[PDB]
């Protein structure tokens, strides 16, 4: 008699009228019958008084959609669970009038006759890279197997083993690589590797000498690219250089020292192609991004896979806006590049800005601290720049509740962890948003 | 020749001829990209002349400083316009999109966990509710789906299918070409025209990985008799429908022979894909829903990571889903545009020739045509259309939309006997202004 209880759809429908739509509420009571018979299948639940309850909660959730925008305050810029790089809102106002409605996209208004989309973005990479030609494809992931399924396919490439392993491209590259249709002749140790090793495993079938960009161990020995171009073009073998930053300059320009591969230095190096992600350190859209000798590009360019690797329109839309700013040298407008360029004593500034508005606060011990950190993620970690963070304690509650807690939001914010500690890191956050968060944290600490 | 070549001004001068003029960016990546131009013209000794050089610089340069890539007004009628990007979207959406482009969000994040998530997620569960399949996934592009859902349930393995499905020029053999760089081993069967049933179990094998059908736009075999000896043996079988439509046509008083993905799940194949931005009319993406087990052992092959979509798809693609569920099909700019009634397309062509009979030598007709706007995607769908005839006495149409095109806004429009068409279905009510005022803009000079 207590399973039957359950009250049909139907009545449900009677109870939210003009309360709700019909059908949202009919997907709330199905999913929560489903899981309310569940729970008496099992003999877990004696009631039937939630039933009311908890299907509204459904509607509330249906109602919202699924993804919702976030404050990061985990201070990686390049947050690839938060999505890397946001994008300037000039850029947004570009895609979306393109998206809008019709476009010249395939279409080239000279000739009144069909064109290639990449024809609109081309031009730039070329600009900016000094590279022969360039070709955009959905990601990097893609770029990498269409340069090697297309150079050589069922040849050998060269390749040291070293670039097998990886935690931050979570064996997802290799894996790639691997499903290339290439022939991976590995060379060398994990830290172990002599430009000789390399010019050992030349052959009849020798197709492509690639090297990949490495994210720690006491010591590795690697080889220098030019030691590798050098060998490519003594035994006629294109070289290439997965970068896979997709950083465009030297980084000197904007006041950051570090060793990092751009492809502008990639190219006048003489690596024949050189690949990058378009939404790492480019802060542009998602991307897979090449540049390098024609004869290659347009190898690449005609293989079929190339079509199931084809950029939609707002990425290329997005992808010419942010390369044109690249140009005019706009980059307070490339919001990665913003954040990074950000100043050492700006950044105190913010941290101390929202100290004050959580003394008012019950409960919390609020302290700022200085901390060297990594915003380029497990991507970059090479990169280390010094930054204010924000960090908070509460008596009865830990981090591991707290953060719980503000995740579960709205907004939710999102920040890490040290030591049963909440820290805020303000690289990774707007100004505008610090109300918020002071609003967000009373009330859930409210009650 | 080399004197004449000497005669090629350096870089320096020209930024000296235009100096606040321009940006001085602008004006040498214009000087560079028109001196190596005209060298290769002495060159090839095509030109004996500099004196169209200076003019020409200039206009590289007003034109580098603007997108190449820029809204177009469509008056061709045709819906889903490979050319003019097919499918636009609704305002609905792109503000979605935009708010998420803008900032941080929870793409691959689980709030609730508090760790990594598929950026999947958000969108599976409407596409399982929409179509009734077990699971689904979304790639790169419909192209991406076929390789995908081949490469991984039949690398090194056999897929079924037949002859007739290799020949295809509005697939410019494009997808086969796919197909067979899939990693695959292809059995083809009977023949262009000739099909039977028995010959496709003739072909099964202990190395058949899945039995396959693609969509024709000749004697065949139905479905059901894939699906019931796929079910003998044991076979998955995958029907790529392509067009990406979403439900059953007829809702929309619309009556076709289409295949949607509800019906052909309910019919039973394993698996159905599609373009997400034709008849859907959403963004680009490849989708593919069915059966757990397979669409299971798709997301886990790591090509698929290869073939990921990004952020804007994703989030585009959750809005257009969100409106199908709630059958807001007015705000769907495909549907919208092809269930536009007879009646409302001739309203639309009369408000526009009211503004144009202010313009001399323009002979304003409007007429009735029946049209087929699907592209040559869907051409078995012929539609009625009022479009706005026009003529000029001096002007031919071949030079008129020559001059359209040509325009800021472009304008691409279709031509009839000397007549250029403009085509109500696919033209927006903002642009009514934008065409009068280019086209006067044209005639007056």
């Amino acid at each position: 008699s207590l399973l039957r209880q359950i009250p049909q759809i139907s009545k449900v429908v009677e109870i939210f009228a003009k309360a709700y739509p019909e059908i949202y509420v009919v997907k709330a009571a199905r999913e929560v019958a489903e899981k309310y018979r569940k729970e008496i299948i099992e003999g877990a639940r004696a009631d039937l008084n939630g039933f009311l309850e908890d299907v509204e909660r459904k509607i509330k959730s249906l109602m919202k959609p699924n993804i919702k925008r976030v404050i990061n305050a985990t201070g990686v810029v390049i947050n690839t669970n938060l999505g890397r790089a946001p994008l300037s809102k000039d850029v947004i106002n570009f895609i979306s009038e393109i998206a809008n409605g019709y476009s010249n996209l395939e279409y080239n208004l000279e000739e009144g006759k069909r064109g290639s989309r990449i024809a609109h973005i081309e031009k730039y990479l070329n600009e900016l890279t000094g590279a022969e030609s360039s070709f955009v494809v959905n990601n990097n992931a893609g770029a990498v197997f269409l340069v090697l399924n297309t150079l050589a396919e069922g040849k050998e490439v060269i390749i040291s083993r070293g670039e097998l392993v990886e935690i931050g491209g979570s064996f997802r590259i290799p894996d790639i690589m691997k499903k290339s249709g290439a022939i991976l002749r590995e060379v060398g140790y994990y830290n172990k590797t002599k430009v000789s090793r390399y010019e050992g495993a030349i052959n009849q079938n020798t197709a492509l000498l690639m090297k990949v960009h490495k994210s720690m161990e006491g010591f590795v020995e690697e080889v220098k690219l030019e030691d590798l171009v050098k060998l490519g073009h003594k035994y006629g073998i294109p070289t290439y250089y997965d970068a896979g930053s997709g950083l465009l300059i030297n980084l000197k320009e904007f006041g950051i020292s570090v060793d990092e591969p751009n492809f502008r230095d990639c190219i006048s190096l003489g690596i024949d192609l050189v690949s990058g992600s378009g939404d790492k350190l480019l802060g542009g859209p998602q991307a897979g991004i090449i540049v390098g000798k024609k004869n290659l590009i347009e190898k690449i360019k005609k293989n079929p896979i190339a079509r199931a690797l084809r950029i939609d329109k707002l990425t290329l839309s997005g992808l010419e806006m942010t390369l044109k700013l690249y140009f005019e040298k706009r980059y307070e407008d490339i919001p990665v590049i913003r954040m990074l360029t950000q100043d050492e004593k700006a950044l105190r500034q913010k941290a101390k800005r929202l100290e004050k508005l959580l003394k008012d606060i019950p409960g919390l011990k609020i302290s700022v601290i200085k901390d060297k950190a990594k915003p380029g993620g497990g991507s970059l970690p090479e990169l280390e720049l010094p930054t204010y963070c924000v960090a908070i304690r509460h008596d009865r509650l830990s981090s591991q509740e707290l953060s719980r807690r503000l995740r579960l939001a709205e907004p939710p914010i999102v920040c890490r962890i040290r030591e049963d500690q909440l820290l805020f890191d303000m690289r990774t956050v707007f100004h505008e948003d610090l109300k918020t968060i002071k609003k967000t944290l009373q009330e859930l600490l409210s009650i």
